[PDB]
């Protein structure tokens, strides 16, 4: 149930759930695609991450203004890396208002990425701080600690099976952890099982560069961290 829609991908997981997916060809090693969610909350749309570029991102609000029909809120973008944020400017471009991590912010720059027009911050319990992600409808956003990268954070959707470990989780048949570039390799298994403790209920695992996957996902990407301690 794959629909293609210029050079995206989107596919529904749940009468009010859909996941996109951008492809970015790297030289010598060809197109990696890249995941993200996009929720429909009453009367209007919320989106999490952007694609790779600011022309594909640009191609999701138009796929969302064809199927949905609704006003896109807000966006939340889980890390400052170029597939989460690397299409900030079609979402400031349509006046949509973009919220991240204060860290993801604070290292846009460096990164060669665009800030989000707001900042998250967390409890230290993991859990965001309510006052700094208002009107969010049934996005949870948890930052697990670090693992990924440093200011890695991820998404809940209330009322569903899934949850939204971003670049954090892999699969369960995944043989590596990927990128270790910018990663924690001390906290990476604890910030992966806090995700999983953060979240319970959720069956469906939706995750940066895999089909969405059981909680599996969760517990074999812990034991993967685990040994890189
Ligand atoms: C380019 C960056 O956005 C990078 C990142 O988020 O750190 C992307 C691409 C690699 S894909 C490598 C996975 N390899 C599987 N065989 C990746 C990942 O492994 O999570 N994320
Ligand atoms: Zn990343
Ligand atoms: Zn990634």
């Amino acid at each position: 149930g794959d629909q293609r829609f210029g050079d995206l991908v989107f596919r529904q997981l749940a009468p009010n759930v859909w996941q996109h997916t951008s492809y970015l060809d790297m030289p010598g090693f060809g197109a990696v695609a890249s995941n993200g969610l996009i929720v429909r909350d009453g009367g209007r749309v919320l989106v999490v991450d952007t694609a790779w570029t600011d022309d594909q991102t640009a191609q999701i609000l138009n796929w969302i203004k064809q199927e949905i029909n609704l006003p896109v809120a807000l966006a939340v973008v889980t890390h400052a890396h170029q597939d989460k944020m690397g299409g900030m400017d079609a979402l400031h471009a349509a006046g949509i208002a973009t919220y991240a991590n204060a860290l993801s912010n604070q290292l846009a720059p460096q990164e060669g990425m665009v800030a989000a027009q707001h900042s998250l911050t967390f409890a230290a319990n993991g859990w965001v701080e309510p006052a700094t992600a208002p009107n969010f409808g049934p996005l949870k956003v948890f930052y697990p600690g670090p693992g990924h990268t440093s200011d890695n954070i991820t998404v809940g959707i209330d009322g569903t099976d899934i949850a939204f470990g971003g670049c954090l989780i892999k699969d369960s048949k995944a043989k590596s952890l990927g990128n270790l570039g910018d990663a924690d390799t001390e906290h990476y298994a604890a910030s992966a099982r806090a995700f999983g403790a953060a979240f319970p209920k959720a069956s469906m695992i939706v995750m940066s560069h895999s089909a969405p996957d059981s909680r599996a996902a969760i517990t074999h990407t812990a034991r993967m961290a685990d040994k890189l301690r």
